[PDB]
């Protein structure tokens, strides 16, 4: 016989130095109030009479989602270095994939009016992005002569140039279920301190395709080791989550977006004070 | 010559402190007993009149399958500083029966007239697996809070439109075959712990199935700290549900298909600091 | 200048102990004989009058294809205490004739009007393929339990609704070249310790195949213990089964192509402890 | 206790030898001035009578893009053994804008009646990128021979039937923005030897568009010898296409939809035996 | 200060051991004679009349692609114990004109009505390359063994019922450019140990093409025992087939588009015991 060792499995407290938070984002397509009949799902889409003439109805614009997490205070002055939250992982899982997985829901017959009805399907728009201060947004639209309605954050002085690329359409989402999916993205000329990750597939009437696991963690350290640094404690979750459009019997449609759940560690760092 | 070593091949017992558990789960589409006629199926799917009005049908509503594996006992009592728990460590698991969709003369819709084969089972796909120490913890989200569900299935309680998005209260556990409804309850990301679980879907009207078998993958169960489920009351929970699309009949009514999935799960005995007040 | 060594590329006859076979199988689609006018094709889909009147024509219904290999004889007999086997190390496989779906003047149904190409073969797909040291073991599913399979094949022994899904009763061995239906039998994945096996579905009522081709690529047949297949009785099981989708001829009567698949298997002699009584 | 490390962080500025730099590349559907309404797209497609007359419109044709990057100089004498010279090591690329296709009240063709949402860009689409020390190099190949080019685009000298195969006549360089067009010309594998380009194509009357984007890739453009391009003169090449699928109207007119492309590149300078 | 390395980028000529060799190969769908209107198609395809009656025309079969390089000469003296034979170690390969199909104005069916854009090149899709020290060995397989193939292509001798499986007679060797049709022939894969072949097919009537293009990508040749093709003779064997889909004109007959193919081989002299 000798001493050795044997692995024992136990509750372990982590290292003081390393947080975790959680918290999940609600979806914005329109009809943003719980209390409304149709949350979760934009107001029936109405289109436009023409390129001159298109002006989209209060609540017909699916948003982002945003939240600002407020994380420990960590320093007492801020004029010595200062300690600052490192985002350095994140768990992030769409939620309510399941309920799609319904043909009972009135709407659009498969065939015909003994048949199941038509899923939600069409154009989906999924990201997600984690970050230590506001998401960058470059605005970019189909096009310039739409008036977008008093309720949501647009272009301003819009012109024919922001159907393509032009510097001075950008803002910050700062405002949850404010800012049009088909107005901003994100802006890659910016965004050092933020990690954004996106996938569109578009089609009139194409299958939604989502998996869902809690098996899978994503790295937000960069390129030079270093993840998002959480700005006044602030750590900022973005996200949209466009499952499809749900078509009713009378063939007006509204799309229909998910919740998504965020998991983000995040480890305090000594960081030289600006 | 020298003396040198040779592998032989011979049946190895393994160590006594692993295990391998195998089971199967039969698809709870709505025809849950095996005695029905449609059994593996739902009933034909009957749709809302209106927002209002939506009633699904007893039998209509596939609902996920859950099985408890009871292992072999490890302690006398529960009274010591540290006990004996089975650590989960990996699995192999299949979709049983993929092959029995390869059938076109089943009776049903005709592909381009009479004379043609009949249409295969299409459209909206769900497969998931969990194995976990304990149950599967479920969220509940419904396309619509409106939908009056039968008795026979555990339903989201006092159900609002805020149950169209996430609300923190419509939490349950996945703890009775059959009754849970896929369309009302998902897995829970914000709990789980002891639990892994991992989903396909894909929507659509009338989209093509897609799926593999093989015997030759294992996915490995430990987390990010590097263990494994830790089977409470040696107790260890298999989930899944497994829609493979719907069929549709000849007057073009439509029903729910599902299949059965295997578990292979191999355990490990482990010394844990004793969890039980 | 030194001595120094350079490397020639030379004909190296392998180890004494490494083998290599080679084998093709014709797909068993019911026109399973090379006279015959349809041969690597089913004859026409007959579909069913009904759900309790489904009667499959003789011949419409696809089965797997098996051949099994007789190796070099290892054994002068089975009384010593350790015997040799061979072990099954990697597979290459094909399945051959992918090109000849590139053909749009085959007489069928016009992709357009009459003008246009005929429209190739479309639809469900079923590729498997297996590699084992004895049978694959079989288990039984179907889409339905009233179906009345004919004689010429084999079909689960009496039928009733829980073979919708897995009843542990239904099940059989791979023995038979162009016998056992796919729409019936499965891999079991409960069984098959010394087989491997891989398959790939897609379903849909007139999808597109994808099949590629190549050969680079092998397969290793080692399990997780890092052991083969072992041939009992120095015979090598190979089982598959490539349904490349359905023809569909002018009048929109519709049969199963399938395409032969070849293997290449490479085996090394094992010292094993004798596992025959 | 005891004298050791702890990492702190700071704002780096990267040493001398390194330099990055951004740009982006608005498309070239054929309205290619911001003032257009059309800015963004194609004119509406007209189709050819027949083989023989095959007249594309004026600003039908989507062209690549192309922007000439001015870095900084590195040599005050051309005459010496060697020369400094940036090497491209590595790229960060996405394309902007895919959120504005998530539209479905932009008036077009209806997906179902006219009650319903319209059809939103989709059909055939081409998404490429490049990084050069020089101009692309591109091979002509068309279609059909046939076809009458306007001339407001560079296309093949003398066309002949063969230019619907591979002729290695018809060659050019890609040192024009807006003016190459995508369906005359594509890269040249035989040459771009200090060039890396990367390319896909999906095509069909009315497939669903696929594009990803996030801030997390980087590509890196050593070659198989582990070297990047080299830029000529102290110029950086960047060209593209992202051809996004076609918006169709009411009445059926289609016209090409194009997104704008972001790069980020990353360069070092390197000794090189003077040409 | 002190001494130390540098590394200086130059041109370098690889070893005299070492060459690399680039070629192309046009398509030959049926129409391959770069003279012809419809160079790179096939012939308008005529449909059988019944499983008897079923008479392809001349040049509407899509035919493989082969050329043979000759390589730099090894031995003047066939008769010592060793030679010199050329060993392909890696190929990069390129599908040519891929942005030509990104085309909606040649004249053909339309989208939706004849206010639209015309059909691209969709449906069956064969993409197939080689690369060997001899001819690639052939397969033969048919879809129908009643079809009576025209005199100007290689096809299947004394074919009969069985050849729509795999019968061992039906073998051949791809040796003739543009007169091996892609719907008869097949690699064999009990054969070709000394070649590489890569083959993808996606068929289905109308489906959208998918296709890739970059010059990042090198394929190694090494079999499972780290050797390449070896070639005899100091021939190099290309072969390939690049069928992008059909283009259909507005009476509804259809042709087959082919597309160019590009080889780079990197080769190394080998010493090998003479056969
Ligand atoms: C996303 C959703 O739940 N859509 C409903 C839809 C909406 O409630 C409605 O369009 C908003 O005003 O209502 C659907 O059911 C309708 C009935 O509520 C109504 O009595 O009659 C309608 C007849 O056209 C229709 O049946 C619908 O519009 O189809 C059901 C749908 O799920
Ligand atoms: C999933 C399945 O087996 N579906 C059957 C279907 C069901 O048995 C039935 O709809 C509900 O129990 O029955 C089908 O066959 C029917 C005949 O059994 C009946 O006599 O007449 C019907 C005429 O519409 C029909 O032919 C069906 O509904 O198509 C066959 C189907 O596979
Ligand atoms: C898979 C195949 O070869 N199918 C053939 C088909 C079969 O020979 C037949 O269905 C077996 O009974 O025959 C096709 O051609 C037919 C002619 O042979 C017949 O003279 O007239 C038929 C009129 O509908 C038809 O044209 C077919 O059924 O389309 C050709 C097909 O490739
Ligand atoms: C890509 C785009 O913005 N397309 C517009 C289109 C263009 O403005 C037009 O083709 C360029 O000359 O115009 C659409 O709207 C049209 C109205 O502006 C016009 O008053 O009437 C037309 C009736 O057929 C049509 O409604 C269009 O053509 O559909 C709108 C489209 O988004
Ligand atoms: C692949 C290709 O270029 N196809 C052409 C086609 C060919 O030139 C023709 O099939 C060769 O025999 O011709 C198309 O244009 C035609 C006119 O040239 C002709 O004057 O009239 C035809 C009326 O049906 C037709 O418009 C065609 O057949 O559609 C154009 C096509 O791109
Ligand atoms: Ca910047
Ligand atoms: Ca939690
Ligand atoms: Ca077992
Ligand atoms: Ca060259
Ligand atoms: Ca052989
Ligand atoms: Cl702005
Ligand atoms: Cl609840
Ligand atoms: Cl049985
Ligand atoms: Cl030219
Ligand atoms: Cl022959």
């Amino acid at each position: 016989s000798h001493m050795g060792g044997v692995e024992v499995l136990e509750v372990r407290t982590g290292p003081d130095a390393i947080t975790q938070i959680e918290a999940y984002l609600n979806p914005r397509m329109g009809n943003n109030i719980p209390s409304e009949d149709l949350y979760g799902y934009s107001n029936s889409i109405n289109t436009a009479f023409s390129k001159a003439s298109d002006t989209p109805n209060k609540d017909t614009l699916p948003c982002y989602s945003v939240a600002v997490i407020k994380l420990p205070l960590l320093n007492e002055d801020m004029t010595c270095t200062i300690l600052m939250w490192e985002a350095v992982s994140v768990k992030t899982e769409v939620v309510g994939i399941s309920s799609l997985v319904n043909l009972h829901q009135g709407g659009k017959y498969i065939y015909g009016s003994s048949s199941g009805c038509v899923p939600v399907q069409g154009t989906t728009y999924h990201m997600f992005a984690v970050g230590g201060e506001p998401l960058e947004l470059q605005g970019l639209v189909a096009s310039s002569t739409a008036t977008y309605p008093d309720d949501v954050v647009a272009i301003k002085n819009m012109k024919p140039g922001n159907q393509g690329l032009d510097p001075k359409a950008k803002a910050l989402l700062d405002k949850d279920g404010k800012y049009p999916v088909e107005v901003w993205c994100p802006d890659p000329s910016k965004n050092e301190n933020t990690r954004y990750y996106g996938s569109f597939t578009g089609g009139a009437t194409t299958p939604p395709v989502m998996q869902f696991t809690n098996s899978v963690t994503t790295v937000l350290l960069d390129e030079n080791g270093v993840g998002p640094l959480c700005k006044g404690d602030k750590l900022f979750l973005s996200c949209a989550d466009i499952a499809g459009v749900h078509t009713n019997y009378s063939e007006t449609q509204v799309w229909r977006g998910l919740p998504r759940y965020f998991n983000v560690t995040l480890r305090k760092r000594i960081v030289k004070n600006p």
